[PDB]
């Protein structure tokens, strides 16, 4: 029915965030546990992030012939058996190099559930209007794994074991099955513009900072905080809590106090978390600086991700998820790029290097957003 | 006796600064009984004659302490107010506003430099000087339309010969409390100030109020060129558009002077940048005078932040690196704040034929927005 495509694609979208929180604050803790000096497997810690996201990359332009000429219940289908197998060796991982693997079938059932199941949904819906709320209901299920998977993978790390949250995943998976067993200007055009350029910079540099945040907050946490090792994903709710709570604020908020002025408040906000945060010294100290980077990257996405798409039909002709394409370009892109960056600069200097890094570059980056006021064409 | 030396500031700074914007309203008109050009070098005598008299008003203050530059300071500004009050002329009106800039130098600076001599604790010496700035913000806020009013009614010498008696007043005040009678130089020997300039730290700091007092002083002489160019306003709304600016400078200076401490100064003046950049960067954006209250109280309460955040900051670095004589330190302070005085309103009709009204104020904007971030430095400087 109509009903079941919404329920499968919100479990997918679910346990596919689900699986990017729940690997975090579990390498760097396995990696702990067997060595019984991390700044020598930094920089791989920063590769096996980024993996996913490059091969993510290089992966999102093949599945569009792919879907017209096999349709999309079957790249659906081939996303499942690829999150299911990563799960599975993730849960029974015991070496690096498995990890590896794990996390590149990881990059390649993320891209293929996404395009595909998006395109199903689409394909389903076409009364016009109630397309958008089942998007609307999908990304809620996005935000909300977003915020459940960082407690389960902490909590249930050392109380019930390590291949706890991977195997109860798995099941959960399983039961996503079980339901679903029974256009133009391309966006290698849409890049051909200063304006979207400088909009999809802007979401790659609003996200770059929790991507250089994720592999590298945790290893600062064992090395200077002693936090206890079931709170460390506990350490990240303040980013996904005002996250939530800023996306929906500011929405409404954003169109009365204009978008450009949201996305520059927001790149302050980030640039001066950024800084704020390698102060703490304890974890208590996190909840404000993590707290106002969450608001800061929800108003900057509320704020550009409209004025992308008003770029988009202003001038060029948009498709029901051609926004979908250049954000997630930008989200790829810090993921890769902050990840791999990230373990070498590092292992050069010091992670509070990096993060004055990131924040004076997004600070600088900030001016750029009045060039998105009443663009022309 | 550590209080008093704040009431005698904050009203030193009052009446100095009541004659630096009272005689804004007064002069252009009284002269019309490429002529504005003449007209803006006027205003920016003080501006330019306080900057050169600044290096050596600085180092002055060690040698003979601070009460006889503040005595000095009464007596020229008293010459400054009653030589106004009966010139009419621009060669005799010239001197007059040379005398105010030296006046103003005097009084700024052995001000400041009592202040945070007599205020040691960094928290506590940290409210004096944004009670001060209030008091300044004050002066600034009743000149514009004391002059204005006293002007169309009583006259042009009356609110220049009240002032002549006000500072009177406020000689009688000084000879009771601070006794400006004798040279007391100070027992330890202060940096020189070209040492001064070679501290990162300290030129920061000095960018920061530069960068800030700049976007301020530009503002003023450029917008209302711009709002008759474009809004066609009524005359009597062009002081009025400034007013919330003061107002709210008022106001966050008090408010921040308290809680600069508690809340940071390196991340006060770090917002402080970014909202004062921010609200320039919306100030051209204005269709009408009810969109300009908004960016104006922003900018306010943005160079407020900065200058309660910096104002003590600059002390706090010359006793945690330097010797503890802040002669110095405030007269490069007040340098910046008569550099930002001095570019702005001989050079804004050039800049706004020259390239416009916005992409000025999008150069400040971005400039404070990138020099936002050498705030961070100011953290925890490393002492000697
Ligand atoms: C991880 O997986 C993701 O990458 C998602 C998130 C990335 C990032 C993040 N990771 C964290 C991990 C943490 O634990 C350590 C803690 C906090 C965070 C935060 C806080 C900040 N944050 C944002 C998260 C949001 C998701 O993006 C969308 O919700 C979205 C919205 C749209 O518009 C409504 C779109 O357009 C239709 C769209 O498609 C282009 C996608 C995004 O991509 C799917
Ligand atoms: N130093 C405070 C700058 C300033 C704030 N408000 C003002 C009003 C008028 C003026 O000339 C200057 C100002």
């Amino acid at each position: 029915s109509r009903q079941l495509v919404l329920v499968v694609v919100f479990v997918a979208l679910l346990l596919d965030n689900m699986l990017f929180t729940v690997v975090v604050p579990i390498v760097p803790t396995f990696l702990y546990d067997m060595e019984f000096f991390l700044e020598e497997e930094i920089t791989r810690v920063g590769v096996l992030f980024a993996s996913k996201a490059v091969m993510q990359l290089l992966v999102n332009p093949f599945v569009g012939p792919l879907t017209n000429r096999i349709g999309y219940h079957i790249p659906m289908f081939a996303g499942f058996v690829i999150m299911f197998l990563s799960t599975v060796m993730f849960a029974f991982s015991g070496t690096y190099t498995l990890l590896f693997v794990a996390r590149t079938l990881q990059g390649i059932g993320s891209s293929f559930s996404s395009v595909a199941g998006l395109g199903m949904l689409a394909s389903v819906y076409t009364d016009d209007h109630e397309r958008g709320r089942a998007m609307g209901t999908a990304l809620g299920g996005l935000a909300l794994g977003l915020l459940v998977g960082a407690p389960f993978g902490s909590v249930m790390y050392e109380f019930v074991g390590k291949s706890a949250p991977f195997l109860i995943l798995a099941f959960l998976a399983l039961l996503d099955g079980a339901l679903q067993l029974c256009k133009g200007t391309p966006l290698f055009m849409l890049l051909k513009d200063p304006y979207i350029l400088v909009a999809a910079g802007s979401i790659c540099f609003a996200n770059m900072g929790v991507a250089i945040l994720e592999p590298t907050l945790p290893i600062w946490m064992m090395q200077t905080m002693c936090s206890p090792k079931w709170q460390l994903g506990l350490a990240f709710l303040p980013a996904s809590v005002s996250y939530l709570i800023g996306t929906n604020l500011f929405g409404v908020l954003a169109n009365k106090m204009g978008r450009w002025l949201c996305s520059l408040i927001g790149m302050l906000v980030v640039g001066t978390s950024l800084l704020c945060v390698p102060l703490a010294h304890n974890i208590f100290g996190l909840i404000g600086p993590n707290a106002g980077l969450g608001l800061a990257i929800g108003m900057v996405d509320s704020s550009m991700m409209p004025i992308m798409g008003h770029l988009v039909d202003l001038r060029h002709t948009s498709v029901y998820g051609s926004v979908y394409a250049i954000a997630d370009v930008a989200f790829c892109m810090g993921f890769a790029i902050g990840p791999s960056t990230g373990g070498a600069i590092v292992k050069a200097i010091g992670f509070p290097w990096l993060m004055v890094i990131t924040g004076v570059i997004n600070i600088v980056y900030a001016p750029l957003c009045y060039y998105l006021r009443s663009p022309p064409a």
